[PDB]
């Protein structure tokens, strides 16, 4: 049908905005602390501790396969991203720390994609 393709067209038109979302929230993440899972060979405790493992590799192949209907979606997974280190980590440490200064700075971006998002529709 014609009204599926609009609606993809509208999944392929968000997809871009949040590519562009997240490359500007990675960039706020210089020290690449956030790029990729957490190594279960190397923390092999993680699951134990957190029970939703998110990172910006895994975001990037959700966004390619057109995985977030919507910004809150995508939103949900940075939070977990931020939530998941400042629980894992002491508020001491080089990660803790990184992930603070990722929200602060993430929150800037995710508040002018929420205006595009619902601007542009």
């Amino acid at each position: 049908s014609m009204e599926q393709v609009a609606m993809e067209l509208r999944l392929t038109e968000l997809t871009r905005l949040l590519r562009s979302v997240l490359d500007q929230l990675q960039d706020k993440d210089p020290a690449r602390i956030f790029a990729q899972p957490v190594s279960l060979k190397e923390v092999p405790d993680y699951l134990d501790h957190i029970k939703h493992p998110m990172d910006f590799a895994t975001m990037r192949k959700r966004l390619e396969a057109q995985g977030y209907k919507n910004l809150h979606e995508f939103e949900e997974d940075f939070d977990l991203i931020i939530d998941n280190c400042m629980k894992y980590n002491a508020r001491d440490t080089v990660f803790y720390r990184a992930a603070v200064r990722l929200r602060d700075q993430g929150g800037v971006v995710l508040r002018q994609a929420r205006r595009e998002v619902d601007s542009i529709g």
